[PDB]
């Protein structure tokens, strides 16, 4: 069906709830909110908005009791999810009238970036203006602090405001029905099952272009090689063949990688379960209308979902733990599970605790509640989606055409539970041993690019990992150097803590210096004194040769950690500005605002 209002009509629901995800957060979201609706008579479904025309929304009011949800993620630049950019695009050149439709919105975000929730504060503020009548408030849930309890407290006020204003009631039935059904597959010949594979059935091994998210390029791994020294952390340096793969790249990209969870993680779950994990099964919709037949691809075995489709490392949500309490047959542990699912109180202090800061994953949370015995194909029905990780590119394309390198520190520490938890994606590629090795991969375009003019100078600011994309930046500066380019000024402020711990591409970087290709290489070790020395002091130290060079129209690139360094490193441009630049700190602030606005202060940093 083209209209989702026909959609809904004809399958009975009043309520849709639209999701803008790029790493399936959102889709949850919307799923448990379109879940609900029956608790209070009505009936809701999902839906991926790209899958529809939003135009249509001006039908709704042909549904009685018609409401609409967005559950909304900002990204790149406070730019809209790939799958909601058709939906952004109708929403800034319509003038529909909306009066009638009535909706609210959640937005996922990160204070972190510097737009934040800029999707859902946009998409909230345009269904107003075009007159449409707003529920309940704006949901700004923030993954810098617990997204889970900002969805689950708007979520409870949510419901409220939809009974205040629709007249309903909620059913008080927290029975929980599934959403799929099992079906084991006794007699499937083995070609027929999914090994591992996203999308297309034998994807994996018959590699056909274009090549991306549904469809990645297993690329083998040339290079795997230690960058520090000593066994205290692992920082490593990957080159991943991507020859014939038809993908581009340029430097200032991200590469996304679809890991494999750890074999004796999956061993362990298997075990304490009591199931043979090499089962083939499907797990079938109940609701025979939704595209979503599956949750992951199937058939597939319980060992193969569990290793390659489900997240089994990151601490549980709210409602998986609900949901399993029903299966612990401990009074006292079914009442732990049971009460993380308060919005307050002493089971939202013990979910942030217990789960949470602990860290625990599922194999933890069946360990520590042993009386807990869940059904598997349950709980491969509320375990989320493994999803991919993204690295930025750590080589320039008119370099290395072929291979797209990556610069990436491993995770691994001990937990307050005693636990050694290791990363989902760096201990995988840790493992992948160069020259047979793949990984499977594709592409994802930013707009984190090098000057279009070679004579615009740079300033690239990035401690540790951060210096990733430099490395690609600086290959690129030197190519260009090399075809007899008139190349501007390219400065790295990069640091680490030790000079012999670890120092990044040292030897890589001293050459590109000795080589000319590299104008000044300005490094903070942050612990070989007392006091912290960190990149944006020697950017102090160096105001009047920034203020000449960012008067002269160079571009400002920050890279690495979003929690603190950017806003610290942000903050003494600030002031560089201010000192130097003739205004008041609150005109300095416009100021570096305006080159972020003009493509002249980038930023590419995570959490
Ligand atoms: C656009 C973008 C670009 C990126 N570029 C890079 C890059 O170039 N290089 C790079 O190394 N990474 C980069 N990252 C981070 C990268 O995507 C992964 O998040 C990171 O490698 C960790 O993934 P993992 O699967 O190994 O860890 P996961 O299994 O996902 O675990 C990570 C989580 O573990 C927890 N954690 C980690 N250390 C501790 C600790 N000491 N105590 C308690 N909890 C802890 C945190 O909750 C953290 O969120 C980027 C992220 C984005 C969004
Ligand atoms: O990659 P990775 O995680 O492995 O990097 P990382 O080692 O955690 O950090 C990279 C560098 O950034 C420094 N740093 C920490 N907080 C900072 C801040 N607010 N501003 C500027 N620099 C800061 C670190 O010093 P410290 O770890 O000594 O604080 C270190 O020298
Ligand atoms: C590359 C990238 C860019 C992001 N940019 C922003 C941003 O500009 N503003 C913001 O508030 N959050 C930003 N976020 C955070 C996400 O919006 C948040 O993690 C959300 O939970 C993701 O939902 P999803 O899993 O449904 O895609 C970004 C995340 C990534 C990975
Ligand atoms: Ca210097």
């Amino acid at each position: 069906e083209s209209s989702f209002v026909e959609k809904m009509k004809k399958t009975g629901r009043n309520i849709i709830v639209f999701y803008g995800s790029q790493t399936g957060t959102a889709e949850e979201f919307a799923n448990r909110l379109s879940k609900d609706a029956h608790r209070y008579g009505m009936r809701g479904m999902s839906a991926d908005p790209e899958e529809y025309d939003l135009a249509d929304l001006s039908s709704l009011p042909e549904i009685d009791n018609a409401l609409v949800v967005f559950c909304m993620a900002t990204y790149g630049e406070g730019d809209p999810t790939d799958n909601a950019q058709d939906f952004y695009d109708w929403l800034q050149e319509t003038d529909v009238d909306l009066s009638g439709v009535k909706f609210a919105v959640f937005g996922l975000g990160n204070k972190t970036y510097e737009h934040f929730n800029a999707m859902g504060k946009y998409v909230d503020k345009r269904l107003e203006q075009l007159g449409a009548q707003r529920i309940f408030e704006l949901g700004l849930g923030d993954d810098d602090g617990n997204l889970e309890e900002d969805f689950i407290t708007w979520r409870e006020q949510f419901w409220l405001a939809v009974c205040e204003h629709f007249g309903v009631e909620a059913t008080g039935e927290e029975s929980s029905i599934r959403q799929y059904e099992l079906v084991v597959h006794t007699d499937i010949d083995a070609a027929k099952v999914y090994m591992g594979e996203m999308g297309r059935l034998k994807s994996y091994e018959n590699q056909k272009p274009p090549f991306d998210a549904k469809n990645p390029f297993l690329a083998a791994v040339t290079t795997n090689r230690k960058l520090n020294q000593g066994t205290e952390r692992h920082l490593m340096h990957l080159e991943l063949d991507i020859s014939d793969s038809k993908i581009r790249y340029e430097s200032g990209d991200h590469v996304a990688v679809y890991p494999a969870n750890d074999s004796a993680l999956v061993n362990q779950l298997g075990k304490i379960l009591g199931a043979d994990l090499d089962v083939v099964m499907s797990l079938n919709n109940l609701d025979e209308e939704s595209n979503k037949k599956h949750p992951f691809p199937c058939p597939t075995s319980y060992r193969t979902a569990l290793t390659y489709y489900l997240d089994i490392t990151n601490p549980p949500r709210t409602n998986v733990l609900y949901e399993l309490a029903q299966y612990a047959s401990e009074p006292s542990e079914q009442e732990l599970l049971r009460k993380m699912a308060s919005s307050s109180g002493e089971g939202k202090e013990l979910y942030l605790s217990w789960v949470v800061e602990a860290r625990r994953h599922i194999l933890a949370i069946l360990q520590d509640c042993p009386s807990l015995r869940p059904p598997i194909d349950h709980l491969c029905e509320l375990l989320p989606r493994l999803q991919a990780r993204y690295y930025s590119i750590a080589s320039s394309s008119k370099v290395h055409p072929n291979s797209v390198h990556i610069c990436a520190v491993v995770v691994e520490y001990e937990t307050k539970a005693g636990r050694i938890n290791k990363g989902e994606a760096t201990n995988w590629l840790r493992a992948k041993e160069p020259v047979r090795a793949l990984v499977p991969m594709f592409v994802r375009k930013s707009q984190f690019r090098l000057p279009f003019k070679a004579t615009t100078p740079v300033i690239m600011v990035g401690p540790g990992t951060g210096v990733a994309p430099f490395i690609g930046f600086i290959q690129e500066r030197a190519w260009l150097r090399q075809q007899g380019k008139e190349v501007g000024e390219t400065l790295l402020y990069y640091g680490c803590r030790r000079s012999d711990e670890d120092y990044l591409y040292r030897e890589e970087l001293a050459q590109f210096h000795r080589d000319g290709a590299l104008t000044q290489l300005n490094v903070a070790f942050s612990r070989e004194q007392s006091h912290k020395v960190y990149v944006q002091h020697l950017l102090k130290q160096d105001r009047e040769h920034l203020w000449k060079l960012i008067e002269g129209g160079a571009h400002i690139y920050v890279c690495g950690d979003a929690r603190n360094m950017a806003r610290d490193v942000q903050n003494t441009f600030y002031d560089i500005v201010a000192e130097l630049g003739a205004m008041e700190h609150a005109q300095a602030v416009d100021y570096i605002k305006k080159l972020m606005t003009k493509g002249r202060y980038s930023l590419d940093v995570w959490s």
